[PDB]
């Protein structure tokens, strides 16, 4: 038993002491140093641990290939089984796969940290299909995240898999040729004729039993009842690692054939237990294909829930009998076979027997009517008989890899040939602690007859039995009660429809009963060629790829944790606050002291320096007497490994003395909590402006925050020297010099003893640019207390809570204009929700209050800004600084303005627009005012006003979906809001051998910085590309760096690599006229043998900057990035859900260094704008606790969250007379114009609301950010959402009412 | 010589684009940087000698 | 650095040309990516060949500073550092000698 | 040099030196050394990438 046995990347692997608690990941990573397989959530739902299984199916006689995350796989589920990572397919040392060449050339890879995962999934998808369709290619990755790209790239550079210059050229590309992949492992194929035997692990904890047999599984369990089963530990792994359970005995039945025999009967398909639910798909597919569609019913249900479970890597592990014994309230499955009555094939130990699933078999809460000693052996999923009909609907927050709001599996069997209901069940699932039955309901319908009053009933019936309490677990009480309403009318009408025979319903309503179908894909870049007499070694202009996208597709690409651990290096785990306000009244760390490993527990005292730090010495490195948040630091474990630090951590116990907590901006400005004074800008006289207007509309608006949830967390890794308090730190974070000098701080030491190096982020978006010190400090000091090097990496549940996001706002306005639209007089008061401390929080407001304008010239305007102080963790910078927030609000109020007026959107909007030469609300002039141009061309480009009609048309004859279009411009300003960060430094070195070495103040987390200053130097020196290189940001070759940030970077230390190469040039010329017919090497050599110094630095500085808020007076940025954006949406109705049809994009970027890295960010940050306006949303309980900490309950953009048809076009023949080879910033930018895909729902919700609300065509409903189906739907008011009410429905009405 | 301390190094692979950082007992760092470049096949800009 | 006390030497070279203490400079390490091309550590003529490097170097640095020290003369290397940061003037340079 | 802590998975080197003065190599067996506990490689000229 003992040994464990498998095979990674073609090697065999001898385990002899397999501890069952490790998952894969942890040992490719820590035990076999294969570090391309990365850690993004420990959940499951970002797919970047994803790795590829084989092995050999005895009952199908075949080999077999699936994907999995390798963060929820046991290895001792592994025997026997052959392992494929990232490294065993290809590499940059050897050769690449067509995988990784394709989504590298492609630009499909921008921070990396995905890209190994998703190289894994479409890997796997060609191993099992070698000419996969279109949407094969899209479903293989259901289950991968990513943050940087946009998604765009990756599709359509794998697209050449199926089956204006460009990007790239697909007829470069290696052919696939599945002849030269890697054989599965020989020796596994010989161990197939080895009949299996029972295995026993014993780990630190827990003992490990993979049963061979059904006799000694029901052995086992007679003898071990409370033994956990564990098939794909889809659920029991995150039992294990988020909710504090510990299962001493696992037993794994996996292995056995009754529980992975699949067979045909005359009543229906059964299928083992521990069939995974990717077999259980195959299976229902091809029985859909070949069996009479009445037949089909219910299989085509579970079909459809299985469409939206998971990914592909959960499903190919995850068993049947793991979803069905979980018993979990929102299980997709369980109302299918509840409602379904699917038959459960239950055995223990001499006893069988056979029982229909029923509303019974779900006693309580995460209970089934299992006996101890059963185990769940076959499930048989019914056949549809005739005048028998099925339904199957699930809606949640994002369409893929989510959790249900509300699911359901319904089922009606009416008396031959008739409409008269003989059996109905309408089961639901997120309704209740438990899957229920709404019997009630339904069996007032027995022998009724399916028609409107039976529609009626059963909604009402359905209103007054699946009631929730107001305090409900996940909220939107509402919402759910409206979908399952929704649900059973969407029934309803597909009944209706299957009962028309077809082999009547009105037209409008048709769209109702579809299930979702998805659009073939179309992509267009747009962009300008170089000049016809460039040279090919000048490749500024040109589409060069990412520098290090290739080893980041091939997992060669080193991130910090990645880097190889001392042999005495020790690990930390911060211990954070649980309360929101307290004192601490004392801190025990008796038990923690027990946990082996366990090396000592820091806290404020242990600080040999000061424990004040935070940009302006706001915080505590450790809190003191009091914590201001939960998720404040306390203090740190430090352990031999990661595991004992977080179970140490785990049991250090707090005492706490809660004191009066300020969460919301609401109570905030109730008890008067604010950081610093009020922040203002006005222009003009809005008294006046107020006067001469003919309508006024004012209001409040609420947009919420969003965690940037970069692939890879904060981490840090701290070397102590020994020597002069010298440290040397690996950090990921965009701000090495505040790194620096909090560190520095910290330990008392001067800022020359600490060196700070980052050679890439794997993702920052803000996140990393001063809140990567809350770990980083935290590290060092135990690095100086131990002696010892020592390292932590956040888990994903910890950054979310610990390091702050985007601000929320609340903003009061009122806007006065002319019957025209014309725009006259606006005042807005934002307030922003800042946390527990100040940090970037004044800066992000200065430019929020910077954009309130957006595009239009108001007169006489009015703008406040408040930072609200709250016992929240304190909130940063986040790609827009602030501008996304103010661009929101100002669009807001520029639609309420067109719809009063009853005027064209966009006529209302270009009337009002800036015209070359104005000065903003700031004083500060227009020169090179693009935006008319990019509007224009994306008016043309997008056929803005033929598809108006289109859209009419629709929704003219749709009622329950309708479509929305809306094109918005933007503005952003380019330069930091303090001026003097606007400094960049360079140092370039050039070797003997020519070779050139360069470094500057950036950092790379993704954007392609270093790849555009090696474009740079390139051109200016005039060698190719081959001949640079940038290795990483240090503090000891580039010191007093501003942090990478404020979209400048390409920018300044363009200009700083710039100066640096022509001080080269000039020593170098006087060799050159020597030997003019020699080469760059003879020259670098002659110069050095002249002893001319071959070493320089560069600096730069952004000139004429200097705003002032107190005389509106000064030059704030140094110019001005625009673009337009249109986009196309479809609501459903009835659901929430809803489609982004098409979005086109013109931005002007001026003179693009690298067009591929620009339409890269610009797809990224649209993207990235689109999850914050309409997908991302976090909740917290009433008394300030993060409820949403994961993937799971977090939805960023997925790879079909992105608009079907995108094209994106960079504005041509717009030179930047004021940057770096007349360039402009574009990485926040555009971001706002995300923000067409919020507006282009409202305008659908407002199609929806005059179709069955009010008919009020000048009605103003408010909208807050982000449009999550939530919203669409509950403002999509109609009789579903009356009958649901909410406060005091048709239950209570007041005894009187006033006249 | 009989340096107390006799000739020491330690080499570590980056694996990526050949870079590798080597910490030396050596009063010629640039002659260790290029010849070890040399050995390797890879520009002098790959590697770092402290 | 093998034992010559080179770096103690150019610490006290840097301190006299910069007119600030010796307990302000440090010298951590040796490296080809700080100063590259440099000739081995040979013929006795360390101190004299980087003691001029590191002179002119702090030459610069004085330069740069001037203003600052001319605009507040009383006040200190701290004050006139901060004030040519924030000034965005950079505190970063190379030396180079060639006997 | 040699105080600097060794990475969790360093390895170490051990010269393989002539024991002629001069004289032609004629074969080498490593069937041996490849015996010893820890043994990881031996490396010769025709290993040398450059
Ligand atoms: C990213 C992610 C997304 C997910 N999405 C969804 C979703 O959309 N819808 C949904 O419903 N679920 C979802 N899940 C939950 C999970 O994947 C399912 O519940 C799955 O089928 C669990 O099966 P498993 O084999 O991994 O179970 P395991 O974790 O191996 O076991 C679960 C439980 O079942 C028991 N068990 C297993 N087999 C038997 C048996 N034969 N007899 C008796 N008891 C048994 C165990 O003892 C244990 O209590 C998701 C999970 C993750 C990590
Ligand atoms: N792929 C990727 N792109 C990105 C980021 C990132 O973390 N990853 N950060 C953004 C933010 S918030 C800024 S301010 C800039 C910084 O880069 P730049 O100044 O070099 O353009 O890039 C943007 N683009
Ligand atoms: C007072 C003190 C210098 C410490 C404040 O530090 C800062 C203030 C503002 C900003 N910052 C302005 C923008 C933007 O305008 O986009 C983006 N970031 C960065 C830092 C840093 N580090
Ligand atoms: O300036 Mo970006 O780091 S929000
Ligand atoms: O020049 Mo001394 O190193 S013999
Ligand atoms: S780390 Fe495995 S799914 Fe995210
Ligand atoms: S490239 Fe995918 S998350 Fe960064
Ligand atoms: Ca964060
Ligand atoms: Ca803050």
């Amino acid at each position: 038993a003992d040994e464990l046995v498998f095979f990674v990347n073609g090697k065999k692997v001898v385990e002899k002491n397999a501890d069952p608690e490790t998952t894969l990941l942890a040992y490719l990573r820590r035990k076999l140093g294969l570090r391309g397989t990365k850690l993004g959530c420990g959940e499951g739902g970002c797919g970047a641990c994803t790795v590829m299984l084989s092995k050999y199916d005895r009952l199908q006689d075949k080999i077999i290939h699936f994907s999995a995350n390798a963060c929820l796989a046991p290895i001792c589920t592994l025997h026997h089984v052959a392992v494929t990572t990232v490294e065993g397919i290809g590499s940059t040392k050897t050769r690449l796969h067509p995988v990784q060449e394709r989504i590298a050339k492609s630009h499909g890879s921008q921070c990396g940290f995905c890209t190994p995962g998703i190289v894994m999934s479409m890997y796997t998808l060609l191993r099992n299909q070698p000419e996969p369709t279109v949407e094969e290619i899209e479903d293989a990755f259901q289950g991968n995240l990513c943050r940087c790209t946009g998604y765009r790239p990756i599709l359509q550079g794998f697209r050449t898999f199926a089956k204006s210059p460009s990007l790239f050229n697909p007829e470069e590309f290696m052919p696939l040729d599945p002849t030269q992949e890697p054989i599965f492992p020989p020796e596994l194929l010989r161990l197939k004729d080895v009949p299996p035997k029972q295995l026993r692990f014993e780990g630190e904890r827990v003992t490990w039993i993979q049963a061979s047999t059904l006799k000694e599984l029901l052995d086992l369990k007679a003898q071990h009842p409370e033994a956990k089963l564990v098939v794909g530990n889809t659920e029991i792994g995150i039992e294990m690692k988020f909710k504090n359970q510990l299962f001493p005995m696992i037993i794994c039945p996996a292995w056995i054939p009754e529980l992975n025999a699949v067979e045909h009967g005359p009543e229906g398909i059964s299928f083992g237990a521990a069939c995974a639910l990717s077999s259980v798909e195959k299976t229902l597919l091809e029985a859909v294909a070949k069996l009479p569609t009445q037949k089909t019913e219910v299989f085509r249900g579970v079909l459809e829930q299985l469409r939206w479970f998971a990914g592909k890597q959960v499903k190919s592990v995850a068993s049947l009998g793991g979803n069905i014994i979980t018993a979990s309230p929102i299980s997709d499955l369980n109302p299918v076979f509840m409602a379904s009555g699917t038959k459960l094939t239950i055995v223990s130990r001499g006893t069988r027997r056979t029982v229909p699933m029923d509303h019974t078999f779900f006693p309580s809460y995460r209970k089934t009517l299992l006996g101890p000693e059963e185990i769940l052996l076959s499930i048989e999923i019914p056949y549809s008989r005739e005048d028998e009909f099925f339904s199957a609907f699930k809606q949640a927050s994002r369409r893929e890899d989510d959790i249900a709001k509300v699911t359901c599996g319904m089922r009606v069997l009416f008396q031959p040939g008739s409409m008269q209901v003989k059996e109905l069940a309408l089961c639901y699932g997120g309704m209740a602690d438990r899957t229920i039955s709404a019997l009630k309901t339904t069996q007032k319908q027995l022998s009724k007859f399916w028609n409107e009053k039976l529609l009626q009933d059963v909604c009402a019936g359905l209103a007054e039995e699946l009631s929730l309490s107001p305090d409900a677990p996940g909220g939107m009480i509402e919402f759910r009660r409206t979908l399952t309403l929704s649900f059973f009318f969407k029934f309803y009408l597909t009944v209706l429809k299957k009962l028309g025979k077809d082999s009547k319903l009105d037209p409008t309503y048709t769209s109702a009963t579809l299930l979702f179908q998805k659009h073939p894909p179309a992509n267009i870049q747009l962009f300008q060629e170089v000049p016809n007499g460039q040279s090919k070694e000048d490749t500024v202009g040109r589409p060069l790829p990412h520098l290090a996208a290739a080893m980041q597709a091939s997992g060669e690409a080193v991130y910090c944790d990645d880097i190889p651990r001392y042999e005495n290096e020790l690990f930390l785990r911060l211990v954070t606050s649980t309360r929101a306000h307290a004192k601490i009244k004392s801190i025990d760390v008796s038990e923690a002291q027990k946990v082996p490993g366990f090396v000592c527990f820091l806290s404020a005292d242990d600080i040999p320096g000061s424990n004040e730090t935070g940009l302006f010495n706001d915080e505590t490195v450790f809190a003191k007497d009091t914590v201001t948040c939960v998720g404040h630091i306390i203090g740190a474990v430090v352990a031999d490994t990661p595991e004992h630090a977080e179970r140490a951590a785990h049991v250090v116990k707090v005492t706490y003395e809660d004191l009066p907590a300020i969460i919301t901006i609401e109570d905030a400005i109730k008890n008067n909590s604010f950081y610093g004074s009020e922040l203002k800008i006005e222009k003009g006289d809005l008294k006046k402006g107020f006067s001469e207007a003919d309508n006024v509309v004012s209001g409040e608006l609420y947009i919420g925050g969003q965690d940037h949830f970069y692939l890879e967390t904060h981490c840090t890794i701290a070397i102590p020297k020994g020597e002069e308090g010298e440290m040397e730190l690996f950090v990921s974070t965009q701000n090495a010099m505040k790194t620096q000098s909090f560190v520095a701080k910290m330990l008392g030491v001067p800022v020359n003893r600490i060196l700070v190096r980052v050679k890439r982020m794997g993702g920052g978006f803000g996140g990393k640019e001063t809140r990567s010190t809350l770990v980083s400090v935290a590290v060092a000091l135990a690095a100086y207390k131990t002696g010892h090097p020592v390292r932590c990496m956040l888990d994903r549940n910890e950054d979310m809570l610990i390091t702050g996001g985007r601000h929320p706002f609340l903003a009061r306005y009122k806007v006065g204009f002319m019957k025209t639209g014309t725009i006259v007089a606006l005042e807005v008061d934002h307030y922003s929700n800042a946390g527990n401390s100040r940090d970037l929080s004044h800066s992000i407001m200065e430019r929020a209050l910077f954009h309130m304008d957006n595009c239009y010239k108001i007169p006489n305007i009015r703008g406040t800004g408040r930072l609200c102080k709250t016992n929240l963790s304190s909130n940063t910078a986040f790609r827009g600084f602030g501008g996304p927030q103010a661009l929101f609000i100002a669009e807001n109020w520029m639609s309420e303005v067109a719809v009063t007026c009853g005027l064209p959107a966009e006529e209302v909007r270009w009337k009002n627009m800036y015209k070359e030469g104005d000065l903003t609300h700031f004083n500060q002039r227009l020169e090179g005012f693009s935006v008319p141009r990019c509007w224009d061309e994306c008016l043309k480009s997008s056929q803005y006003y033929a598809r108006k009609s289109e859209v009419d048309k629709f929704n003219k004859e749709n009622c329950w979906k309708k479509r929305g279009l809306c094109i918005i411009p933007t503005k952003f300003g380019i330069s930091f809001t303090v001026p003097f960060l606007n400094q960049a430094g360079a140092l370039i070195h050039v070797y003997t051998d020519g070779s050139v070495l360069v470094s500057h103040g950036g950092t790379e987390m993704g954007q392609g910085l270093h790849t555009k200053m090696v474009q740079v130097a390139s051109k200016a020196l005039k060698i190719p590309i081959s001949k640079i290189y940038i290795s990483e940001t240090s503090t000891n070759t580039v010191p007093n760096s501003s942090p990478t940030a404020a979209s400048v970077s390409t920018d300044i230390y363009g200009q700083a690599v710039y100066e640096a190469c022509q001080t080269i040039l000039k020593r170098l010329e006087p060799f050159k006229k020597k030997n003019p017919d020699g080469s760059w090497e003879d020259w670098v050599m002659a110069a050095y043998q002249d002893r001319v110094s071959l070493s320089t630095t560069g600096f730069y500085r952004t000139p004429n900057l200097g705003y002032s808020f107190e005389t509106n007076s000064g030059n704030a940025f140094h110019y001005f990035t625009y673009g337009v954006a249109c986009s196309e949406v479809e609501i459903d109705c009835l659901t929430g859900d809803h489609k982004n049809l098409r979005t086109d994009i013109v931005m002007d970027v001026g003179s693009s260094l690298n067009p591929a890295i620009d339409i890269g960010q610009v797809e990224g940050a649209f993207v990235q704008g689109l999850g914050l306006f309409t997908l991302e949303e976090l909740h917290y309980s009433p008394e300030g606790s993060l409820h949403t900490r994961g993937p799971s309950t977090y939805k960023i953009p997925a790879f079909g969250s992105i608009p079907t048809e995108f094209r994106v076009s960079l504005l041509r023949d717009c030179p930047n007379k004021k940057a770096i080879y007349a360039s402009k910033a574009v990485g926040e930018p555009p971001l706002f114009l995300g923000a067409s895909v919020f507006f282009a729902i409202k305008d659908a919700i407002r199609a929806a609301r005059a179709q069955h609300t009010n008919n009020n065509t000048k009605e103003l409903f408010r909208l807050d950010s982000p449009a999550t189906p939530e919203k669409i739907r509950n403002a999509c008011v109609d009789k579903f959402t009356t009958l649901c009410v909410t406060g005091a429905p048709g239950n209570c009405k007041p005894w009187s009412l006033r006249v």
